[PDB]
């Protein structure tokens, strides 16, 4: 069964590496909102969350689709946790150039997203060299969307960035211990943590954590051993589990886009379980290349045993429950259990449906 996978795969990074002018359209007019948002005193501090990488895809199956998150400093920053949500936060402070934005004590996303919509909607018509359009509806982040010529669309997405150490409710979370050592989850909680635009129970102003820059490095160094993936002897198929649940997940949600059913998931769950997996499976052992049918198969049992139970908790926050009744209703999450139940009995049509 792990031939028909490794197939998925091969197309998938096929489509992502061949020949696009799209990232050079993309950094074209990414590099100059960053310019022009730099004018103003409020966004000085603005800048790409990893520099150097603009070309970051939430949706795998649409490789048209960008999405890039401006991160910006915020010091002397103190947070009140929102409701006992353990995720949504009010942001407080202790001259600071985003006073225009506050509202008594707490910070405002709703009028500091106005005005960088409204910088970003004034750039992108002085550049007439390419027709621009901004899409509009509200929603925090992502913050804003552009469309590039057509069918190139860019998801901008403004996040604060905190140099101190993480809210008290991430203090069991990152448990990575047995799997990439004590040592490593010190050096990750060193780094800053995130805060976007986010309202639970979609209104406060309120904020939601978020560690995108903590994935991607695990990501990237992500074996018990350092030399992981580095050699024949140490090839592992993390990476290809993940990719294959996220390609799932995207799939189903195309082939039911017209119901409702699947709307209240992303890819947010199936990362959330597959990382689960890799602390309750540390070894390289494994994750052999090999095994990757097997693997793949066991990381599609633990999403289902997740949506039976009702119970898949954050990964860097253990209180929060993204399959608690009050975010995700029993009827969506018996219904991807059919869907998903359904396609590991048949080798996953889906992949291939699209
Ligand atoms: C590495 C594992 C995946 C991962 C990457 C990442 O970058 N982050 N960042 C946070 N932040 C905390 C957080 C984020 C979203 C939600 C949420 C989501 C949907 C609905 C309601 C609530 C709840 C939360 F507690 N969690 C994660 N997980
Ligand atoms: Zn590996």
């Amino acid at each position: 069964g792990a031939s028909k996978l490794r197939a998925v795969l091969e197309k998938l990074k096929l489509s992502r590496d061949d020949i696009s002018t799209a990232a050079g359209m993309v950094k074209g007019v990414v590099d100059h909102l960053l310019l022009r948002l730099k004018c103003d005193s409020a966004f000085r501090g603005v800048g790409l969350l990893n520099t150097g990488s603009y070309y970051e895809h939430v949706k795998i199956s649409a490789p048209n689709e960008f999405d890039v998150m401006f991160k910006l400093e915020v010091p002397r920053i103190q947070l009140e946790e929102y409701s006992n949500t353990r995720a949504y936060y009010f942001v407080k402070f202790k001259e600071n150039p985003l006073s225009q934005f506050l509202e008594g004590e707490i910070l405002s996303a709703s009028k500091m997203l106005s005005k960088f919509r409204k910088i970003i909607k004034e750039e992108i018509n002085d550049i007439k060299d390419t027709d621009v359009i901004m899409k509009r509806k509200r929603g925090g982040s992502p913050a804003v969307t552009l469309l590039i010529s057509e069918k190139i669309s860019v998801d901008i997405t403004l996040a604060l960035e905190s140099k101190s150490s993480w809210p008290a409710s991430t203090q069991e979370g990152l448990r990575i211990q047995n799997w990439l050592s004590a040592k490593v989850r010190k050096q990750l909680r060193l780094k800053p943590f995130y805060l976007v635009p986010k309202h639970a129970k979609e209104q406060e102003e309120t904020w939601r954590l978020s560690f995108s820059h903590i994935e991607k490095e695990i990501l990237n160094n992500h074996g018990k051993s350092k030399t992981c993936c580095e050699n024949k002897e140490e090839k592992c198929c993390r990476k290809d589990c993940l990719k294959l649940m996220k390609y799932l997940l995207e799939q189903l949600k195309e082939r039911f886009k017209d119901k409702k059913h699947l709307d209240k998931f992303s890819s947010y769950h199936v990362k959330t379980a597959f990382f689960h997996v890799c602390t309750q499976n540390p070894q390289d052992s494994q994750w052999d290349r090999k095994d990757l049918g097997l693997c793949f198969d066991n990381c599609v049992t633990y999403f289902l045993q997740c949506l039976r139970t009702e119970k898949l908790e954050n990964y860097f926050i253990p209180e929060f429950n993204l399959f608690s009744s009050n975010l995700i209703d029993k009827r969506s999450k018996e219904f991807l259990t059919k869907q998903i139940e359904y396609e590991r009995n048949n080798e996953f049509p889906v992949f291939d449906e699209f």
